[PDB]
C-alpha cells in the first residue's frame, strides 16, 4: 500500500538538453528535471523524471540560455556522468516506483 | 508539537545576489535558496531561508556565471519582486517556524 519500488541498473548514457527543462537520452526517452535542490550554497541535486512528453524541433543552446543545468551529460567508464560544462555528476540513485522512473544526479567538487 | 508557525508581513524590498546561493537584503540579512523547483517544465518556485552565514566580499555578476536565479529581485508597488533579468516573481508564502524564516518566490509569465 505505500510506496513499494525497486532500483534501476540500465542508466541512459547520454542526456541532451533538448528545452530548457526537457532532457533525452539515446533511446528518445523523454527525462523531466523536477527539482534541484542546493547543499551547503554549493553543491547541486536534481531530480529527473521520466515522462512521455510532446516534442517538436529540439533547440540551439542559445534558445535555451543561461541555466545551472548542462546542455549534455556523458555516462563515464566509472560511472559518473560528464556535464558538458566539465564538471563531474554522481548518480545517487536510479529507482521505478508504480511505474515512474526518477533518477538524482548529485555535483562533485573534482576534476 | 507538531509544525506551528506563523505569517509574516515585513518582507524585504531588495535582495542582492551576494553569490551564487546567496542573497542580502536591505538590513544585511542573508537569505539561502535551497530549493528550486520546476513546474509545467516553465515555472519556476524557489525556497529561500533566512540564515546567519559568514560572508566576506560580494561577487561580481560575472564571477557569479550563468543561473536560473536573477541578480536581484526588487519589491514592487503591487506586492511581487522584478527581476533583473525583467521578469515578475509573485511571492507565495513569508513565514515563520520555531524561528526558520521561509520565503516562497514563483515566476509569473506576464510583463
Amino acid at each position: 500500500c505505500p510506496t513499494l519500488g525497486e532500483a534501476v541498473t540500465d542508466h541512459p548514457d547520454r542526456l541532451w538538453a533538448w528545452e530548457k527543462f526537457v532532457y533525452l537520452d539515446e533511446k528518445q526517452h523523454a527525462w523531466l528535471p523536477l527539482t534541484i535542490e542546493i547543499k551547503d550554497r554549493l553543491q547541486l541535486r536534481v531530480l529527473l523524471r521520466r515522462e512521455d512528453v510532446v516534442l517538436g524541433r529540439p533547440m540551439t543552446p542559445t534558445q535555451i540560455g543561461p541555466s545551472l543545468l548542462p546542455i549534455m551529460w556523458q555516462l563515464y567508464p566509472d560511472g559518473r556522468y560528464r556535464s558538458s560544462d566539465s564538471s563531474f555528476w554522481r548518480l545517487v540513485y536510479h529507482i521505478k516506483i508504480d511505474g515512474v522512473e526518477d533518477m538524482l544526479l548529485e555535483l562533485l567538487p573534482d576534476d
